[PDB]
């Protein structure tokens, strides 16, 4: 295409989306689709010749849409929320149009700085402690944008397991950096992601899950038990996950008594507050980050709760050296970011992060997470007014927890019965012996209305299994 | 704050923006004259409490970020290799970033895995792969999967290799440890292989060694045979080989059809990067570099350098998709287990709108243009008696030097460096500093490349006369 074809496609994008976003209730949000559904619909090689333009857009709608599942629907309520926005889109369309490579400062100077910048802004939106600044002049650490938190809690682990192991060597500098691996023992509590696991399995560091308390937290006893047991076995505690709002039911393990205990027995601990991060933005949610300052890293996704789109992640280390000692086999102005994360290449993620700060500001990010919470809490109060059901775990921000009362099969069925029409997007989950319907409140333009139709289809499905 | 009336008046505002930028970007200084720290003194201090305006947000692209920005997307960018955006997968990934979705499972959205499942055969087919690598063949027990970095899926190969060998090792030692076992393992690359290779030894704590190569810097099957009785000499065990099809340095490729049968004999996993080359496998003329794939357990290579897909965008295909999720699982296709993380976004849209806008035959003719605009270049080093072309110009690199000692072309770097009208990195093989001139921009003409030779040649007449 010329570029006078890319002014009007570029147009006629803008007004597809503002569109699409703006009428996405209408849309199923679940697909009705089977897995193989696309390849007779797809030729089975490329096209030798150019496709025109409008058969490409008009397979949005004749080939695309039909398999998607709107996570931008107020109706989405699976997962956590992955929320888009007007800047965050606007943002990413001069990073892709740049599309410079920042693997060093010098291989693309604004990719680094702004990134730097920003994610000092965003260290004190949250309440993070000053030694995550780049710029505090004490500081060793700072902020690096990731594209998952899997990925952050994978490097973590991976600076925690390598910066062990070199004090381990200077004691026995002929043993294997893999044998002395054998040794580390990795925690996290029972209720923490799955990612925190595959961690583990990547790095062939062992890891143990610890039981929780009676609002699913990780306490002091049980990493204090954990760590004398493992270290009377000749294990070498190196790693401590502590996760603020935890997938299943937004637990908030407890960080003012997992911290003295990292600190004194030398272990790294890493913050997992992927989702409820965002909720820090507000001076009445910041209650569950005492004890903040005992952490080695913290980090949570604004591609969840905070309106930029998906990929950005918030990785703070209090402790740079540490971080690129991993990474780089020779160990506050600019940095070469390649050396805080996995890869060579990365893209100037910060431009859609900026954007989206900028054009909010502060205090409607602020009235997005208090209104995304007072909509949890209106849900909330329709289940709990209703005696057929019940709420087995504390709604703290955005999820509710809920299921009928009685056996598992009554919560089944009423989920299978909401998947018929998929006006809403529902997944079960299990807490114990309980089999759980999660509610996520998801889009930032979720209103009251919304959230009512979306309790009445749920009760209308109850009334049909109960009866 | 910003509206639905709003977004589509700045979406506007940003695609004519976004015009005139690529239309223009010649008449740019490719390389920034600022110093590290520059840009903190122009920016608050702090967040804004309040909605900042549209104006003061657009205003401040080109007022303080494209001070300090490297035009990638300059024709007179010729540092590292290539990194090439286009019109059409602009409009495709504005499309991903509207609907948002995630892909960790089928499930969590069904479109994210089909249309990458069936555009990665797309893409296998066109490159001349084996259709051992096709998700939709009947005896193929692989497939690609897209990643966001060559770095991150040469990783994966080696994770995947050592997972695989390790299992097996726990047969005849079930009470060793999974680490413990991992410390014998030994791995190789060319001594022309990328700085991911030696990283994904760093992270994985598994042992590195890079072989020797030949004349054409290129790794033999002699070199491979030799380490590998050496190190189980040793007690060590090799586990796993990387070839690279396009060295960062001088463009050189191993050799794939000795290193294949000894993979293959050796049961070592062979892992193929071509990050840049991969592109120029569209065209069947450039194959003959690929002679040997059959041997490979794993490919990746970056149309997110030359096939004009902007970053992230690399494909990742492997022979054995069980053996990459035992790498990823504790035990309808979830990425997630092909991968490190959970999250995945939608990044096929871009990919099939380049492939499906373009079409084969232009991407063939854009890698065509490409190699002739290097040849051109060529041939201007080449009459010049200054300059020597220590290496074999295969696709759009050429690499050259002032004759002389290697202060001379240091100079000439320095001397250039200080107007940035072209970006040059100094890079090395052996003992010789050289100049890597990488062809970009898929808009470079003879005149670019000439008005580029002009401005070396005008640095060496001074360097030389000094
Ligand atoms: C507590 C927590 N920790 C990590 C992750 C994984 O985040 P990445 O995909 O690695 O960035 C999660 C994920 N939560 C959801 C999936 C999802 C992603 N975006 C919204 N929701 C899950 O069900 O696992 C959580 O919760
Ligand atoms: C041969 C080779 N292999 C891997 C990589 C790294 O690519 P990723 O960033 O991991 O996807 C490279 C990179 N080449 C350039 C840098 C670059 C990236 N995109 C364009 N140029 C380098 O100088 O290393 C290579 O070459």
């Amino acid at each position: 295409m010329e570029p006078e074809e890319y002014r009007e496609r570029g147009r006629e994008m803008v007004d597809y989306i503002c569109q699409y976003l703006s009428t996405v209730r209408e849309r199923r949000v679940t697909p009705d689709v089977q897995p193989g559904y696309l390849r007779a619909q797809l030729p089975e090689s490329a096209p030798e010749d150019p496709d025109s333009w409008d058969s490409i857009f008009g397979d949005i709608e004749r080939i695309i849409m039909p398999g998607v599942v709107h996570w931008q629907s107020p109706h989405m309520h699976a997962y956590y929320p992955a929320l888009t926005s007007w800047p965050s889109l606007l943002g990413d369309m001069l990073a892709d149009a740049i599309n410079c490579l920042g693997f060093t400062w010098a291989s693309s100077p604004a990719c680094t700085e702004l990134e730097m910048n920003v994610m000092d802004w965003l260290a004190k939106m949250l309440g993070l402690p000053e030694h995550f600044l780049h710029h505090h002049p004490s500081s060793q650490g700072g902020g690096v944008l990731q594209s998952t938190v899997s990925e952050s809690t994978l490097i973590a682990l991976l600076a925690a397991r390598k910066n062990k192991i070199l004090e381990m060597k200077t004691s026995e500098p002929d043993a294997d950096e893999s044998s002395l691996n054998a040794r580390l023992v990795a925690y996290a509590s029972d209720q923490a992601h799955s990612s925190v696991e595959k961690a583990g399995l990547i790095s062939l560091v062992k890891m143990k899950f610890l039981p929780v308390d009676d609002n699913f937290s990780l306490r002091g006893e049980a990493l204090q038990k954990a760590i004398e047991e493992d270290k009377q076995r000749g294990l070498v505690p190196v790693f401590v996950c502590a996760t603020l709002g935890t997938t299943g039911v937004c637990a908030f393990d407890c960080l003012s008594e997992l911290g003295p205990i990292c600190a004194r027995e030398g272990l790294w601990l890493h913050i997992d507050a992927a989702y409820a991060g965002t909720a820090f933005l507000c001076p009445e949610f910041r209650g569950f980050l005492k004890g903040i300052e005992y952490a080695d890293s913290f980090t949570f996704n604004p591609s969840k709760w905070m309106m930029v789109h998906f990929d950005c992640t918030g990785f703070w280390v209090k402790d740079k050296y540490k971080l690129q000692q991993t990474f780089s086999v020779n160990p506050g102005v600019a940095t070469d970011f390649m050396h805080w994360q996995i890869p060579l290449s990365r893209r100037f993620r910060s431009v859609k992060l900026w954007f989206v700060i900028r054009s909010f500001g502060v205090k409607n990010l602020q009235a997005h997470v208090r209104h995304g919470t007072e909509m949890a809490k209106y849900f909330e109060s329709l289940v709990r007014n209703d005696p057929s059901f019940e709420i087995p775990a504390k709604r703290h921000l955005g999820l509710v927890v809920f299921r009928l009362k009685g056996p598992n099969s009554l919560t089944e069925n009423v989920l299978k019965e909401i998947a018929k029409a998929g006006r809403l997007f529902l997944i079960p989950a299990t807490i114990q012996d309980k089999l759980i319907i999660r509610f996520t409140v998801t889009s930032q333009f979720t209103t009251r209305d919304d959230i009512l139709r979306d309790w009445n289809l749920i009760r209308d499905a109850a009334t049909l299994i109960l009866s």
